[PDB]
């Protein structure tokens, strides 16, 4: 879906900035810093899970830049397990939003973001 380079490029971002924002926003209340509401919760986490999906298919070959290694393109396999295992965690923390349990939301929790760490160390610049 697109043109030139800088055009996947900017929608990567974009869905990364995206998710970050939506998966960074439960923070104080997986702390205890905000009431829990189970709802709320679960329609963010749709959100979430839907926008999850997104960037990887804006990683194709020929979109090289932004803050994107080199090692995408190098090491593919190794970028799409991380990926996967990325997306795996997703569906945990979606099942525990759907269940209403702050304690396994709490852990989803932690499991999803050590998972966006573990991308970047190998893959993001
Ligand atoms: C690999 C499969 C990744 C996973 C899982 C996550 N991120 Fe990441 N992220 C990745 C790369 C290769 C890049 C660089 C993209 C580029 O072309 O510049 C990024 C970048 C981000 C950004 C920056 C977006 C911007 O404004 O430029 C953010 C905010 C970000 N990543 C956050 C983020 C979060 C919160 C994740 C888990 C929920 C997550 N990423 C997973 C690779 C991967």
């Amino acid at each position: 879906q697109f043109a030139k380079p800088e055009d996947a490029v900017k929608y990567r971002q974009s869905a990364l900035t995206l998710m970050a924002s939506h998966f960074g926003r439960m923070a104080p209340v997986v702390k205890g810093q905000a009431p829990y509401d189970a709802a709320q919760i679960k329609a963010n986490v749709e959100v979430l899970k839907t926008l999850t999906a997104l960037p990887w298919a804006a990683f194709g070959a020929g979109t090289e830049g932004g803050d994107a290694r080199p090692e995408i393109w190098s090491d593919a396999a190794g970028f799409k397990q991380k990926q996967q295992a990325f997306q795996d965690n997703i569906v945990k923390l979606s099942a525990a939003a759907d269940a209403g349990d702050l304690d396994k939301l709490r852990a989803a929790f932690g499991d999803v973001g050590a998972s966006c760490k573990a991308c970047h160390d190998s893959y993001r610049k």
